[PDB]
């Protein structure tokens, strides 16, 4: 559950974001694109996934083979950013069932859209905000 997530720690974090995420969407590729831009600002990311298409499609497939990768974060800025096909390094097996699992969370959690940016209050913001103002937002609710 809370441990099977890929995490961009921040270096003398102040706040925390959980973020449901698509490498098919645009504005997905834009958030992972500023992971610089929110560490730098104490924001700590923690991907989950969620591929639009479900847990059983071809992005899910994808998805499975970044979490399954010898190196999950540059193999996400690959998929992202660069629209490169990633290849399972481990039995994407067990990958699989964790992007099955991260799509009935967010499908428990009631999100329609990505990327879904979960504050550590528990509040939503609904997609895509560059650091500072995603900054202004945790400060005004945590
Ligand atoms: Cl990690
Ligand atoms: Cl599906
Ligand atoms: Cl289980």
């Amino acid at each position: 559950a809370q441990d099977s997530m890929i995490e961009f720690k921040a270096p003398n974090e102040k706040y925390a974001i959980t973020v449901f995420t698509d490498i098919t969407c645009g504005y997905c590729v834009r958030l992972h694109s500023q992971i610089k831009e929110y560490n730098d600002l104490g924001i700590t990311v923690r991907y989950l996934a969620y591929p639009r298409q479900g847990p059983q499609g071809q992005v899910a497939d994808q998805m499975a083979a970044i979490w399954c990768s010898n190196d999950p974060k540059a193999a996400m800025h690959d998929a992202k950013v660069n629209r490169k096909t990633i290849t399972a390094d481990k039995d994407i097996a067990q990958c699989q069932k964790t992007i099955a699992q991260h799509y009935m969370l967010g499908h428990e959690l009631g999100i329609s859209g990505t990327p879904a940016i979960f504050l550590p209050n528990g509040e939503m913001v609904g997609g895509y905000l560059p650091a500072p103002q995603l900054l202004q937002r945790l400060q005004a609710t945590q």
